[PDB]
């Protein structure tokens, strides 16, 4: 629920959460922060799994955050999120 998140200076809600996410779709990943207008890091293809450490809610989505090989932080949207209602869309993959 929202009660477990903190909020940063851009209004992004965030918390620590460690799990694995396997994509069921091609999902574009971002650099710099959880905004689709940010530079594109690349994509998860269906069946690819990443291990994340932080969850955020910003720019209409729930995102998870992980570190790439070079140490770049990569922001992956995993479902839609409506800020005013906290309503979540279906997950774009599997969490385990
Ligand atoms: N939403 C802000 N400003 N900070 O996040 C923490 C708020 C805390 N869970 C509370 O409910 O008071």
């Amino acid at each position: 629920s929202n009660a477990t998140y903190k909020v940063d200076g851009k209004g992004t809600y965030y918390k620590a959460e460690s799990a694995s996410f396997t994509a069921n779709y091609d999902i574009k990943t971002r650099l710099n922060g959880p905004f689709r207008s940010n530079p594109q890091s690349g994509v998860l293809h269906p069946g690819q799994t990443i291990k994340y450490d932080t969850v955020m809610k910003q720019d209409g989505h729930v995102w998870v955050v992980y570190t790439g090989y070079s140490g770049k932080r990569i922001y992956l949207p995993v479902r839609t999120w409506d800020k005013n209602s906290n309503t979540l869309g279906p997950l774009w993959g599997i969490i385990n």
